[PDB]
């Protein structure tokens, strides 16, 4: 179980928010200039450090989305990887508890997820800073549960 | 933020706004953060905003819970300047469980200003009230509600006195 | 419009979009009018996207009536292409109703792809819209319901057969 | 004693005036509003009605939630609002849900019954909706009784 | 109504029936003019909405049989099946896998909404709404499978109102 | 304690209220740092713009120097926007004199603003739609009025904001 504080929810319209760590307000980052809404609730889990000196974010696929600011408990079920300008980037997959949402039990891995969700995702942040000067995304591939559950030990201790 | 605000009035802070769909926030009292509690699973939202006093405690160990019947949602986390005006009483499968019910003060929203008991309020709304609590965790394992009764104003400002006193 | 879409496919118009809120809508066949039904009182969203089969027939002289399970709302008076996968059997005070359930055709949503019966459904789904039936109406005087079970795909095509026939 | 009424324009709805082209039978956006304000109430007109400026009798429909445009809600009527504007005087029938649509309103049988501060926030409404339209506006010269509503809707039937 | 309606609303001006509106979920609405029936064609795949309010002039044809299609370029969306007065301002062009297909580019008329008034040209238009146009068309059949777009470049008011006149003769 | 200039002509504005959010009136308390209701406002009115202040800001009325975003997209409360003063809306209420500032979100937000730099770049509607709103919005409280007396340019606006953060 990891905590994920959510940034941006679901299917949300054009703000990109972003958390303050130095002083915890949710700032607007960038108001996004494409049609694209974010596929899944998406935020990042506290205390902890990538090696990108951020904390390790995370993909919260959800039924609905969640007010920003809000806490997901969640299970990490993959990961998926990605370069961006600022080179490499990993973002955790994860799902609800059983007890935030029963219907998530058996999604253990990427696998039990819907092929048309994960293109989706794919397709999503490949695209999103298309309109972004000076800014994009390329999927390299994707990790499984223990490869999600590596990072975020890495994360903690780091 | 104090329970008590000027006038007898109380201030609740909000976790879940009316008619807001499925998703059930609490407040986690220790770190201040907003929890999702749960993805609910029937088709029903909440009646009303609802949340709880500050600097109060329950028996239950938590703070003494409020809806507040108002005409529109608000966010969550929003803090809402309140008079009581009564109790919902109920038993689940955990022991006994009261609710205050209080609707703006009339800084906030003069259109309540005559709503003084509950015998003012909507006749449905009442019944929406029960309905939702008595029927909301059905999804739920091994989670039952049953309300027992209604609370007059005095009962409530003594559920809040004795939530203050209590802290 | 026509009952049929394709060979084992439906055409439904919608008149309730899943989670909704209070409005409950019903087509007037003769004007062909989408009217208010009610102002629902309980705190309850139909739990589909709800309509019926146009150019059909049920035994009760209203048309075929479906729950189109879908992953978004969509406009009252919309039309969705589905194919049954089944049938909920439902009891209320004016004796029997039964709704097929149904799924977006594959043209219009490739995730239904692979639901071809009711047990392909999330079992949390089904679940929640048998407490919504049995529910919604609970503050609405001399009215109630009991879900008597389901039907499966057999048996909502023989429906869909049958109020076409009729 | 009852009265169909088909909604043009739902309470609280964003700042898309629609209006029914009776001739084609659709819906027309009349204005993108270049104000702040949203509806009141539910808007619209009864079918198969005309009134003397020669339009369907318009009504505004009291109920505590919107419903989408086009949709028709079965109401009885409780008074009238009266008004003049750049173009004459314009009456407005004040309708509330049937009690079969909506058992809440059964209690409401004339404007008095009405929230003070909703039959505040409609005149404002109305007085202020249009001004940023050049050479527009409204106002209110007062309220009509359920006769009175009657009455209008009895002509606008027969007008017909 | 699709029947009742004419494509110009007079000598500057065209109705438009709105199908899909901006900024819309991922409900991709097909007006059936058969039976004037509104159709879900798709439950579009990709996180894109529409960028703006799409339909087409009614009593119009265009070469491929369908009716000519608009963007109304617009501050809001409005309800699927209404219709806007508008006038065209320019045409897309682009192709799909089914070959060639022009989509006119029009704002409302300025009883409609007066701001709009300045607008003329495309090159009236801010860039970024058409860069984010441009962006759309391209991706958003991205996940449907033989499905493809390119955008082959904009025309001018005068290619429009020759696409509206053609549309409307034939 | 969020700064109040990003740097030297951005500001920080934390927001309270969403353009065309509906009739609640959010006001954050300084104090405890939480989002009160402050009213359910009575006209159908929604703010024209994303409206809330800048921290660390002290006008002469003792409260900080607030600000009208105008920006494409509601945000949610409590959300900040880095941008920039264009201008300044001046009216008095029954209270006294007022203030607020018009900003706009700096380029790295939304680089569709970047071509807006005083108010005279401002659609003319908008313009007349926030003068509307302000001298309306209170018609149903009583005792409550508002009179725009005009607007202030960049300077001006910039002076505030000054005066503001030297006064805190």
């Amino acid at each position: 179980e990891i905590n994920v504080i959510i940034e941006i929810p679901m299917n949300s319209g054009p703000i990109k928010y972003e958390f303050d760590k130095e002083s915890g307000a949710l700032f607007v980052d960038r108001f996004m200039q494409t049609t694209m809404s974010y596929p899944c609730n998406y935020g990042f889990i506290p205390d902890t450090l990538s090696n990108d000196g951020d904390p390790v974010d995370v993909l919260v696929v959800a039924h609905h989305p969640v007010v920003p600011g809000s806490v997901i408990k969640c299970r990490a079920i993959g990961v998926l990887m990605m370069e961006d300008e600022s080179g490499l980037d990993e973002k955790i997959i994860a799902v609800p508890t059983s007890k935030l949402d029963i219907t998530f039990d058996h999604i253990k891995e990427l696998d039990d997820l819907c092929e048309m969700l994960k293109k989706r995702i794919v397709h999503f942040f490949e695209h999103y800073k298309d309109l972004e000067k000076g800014k994009w995304v390329k999927v390299t591939g994707w990790g499984d549960k223990v490869k999600a559950e590596t990072l975020i030990k890495e994360g903690i201790d780091r």
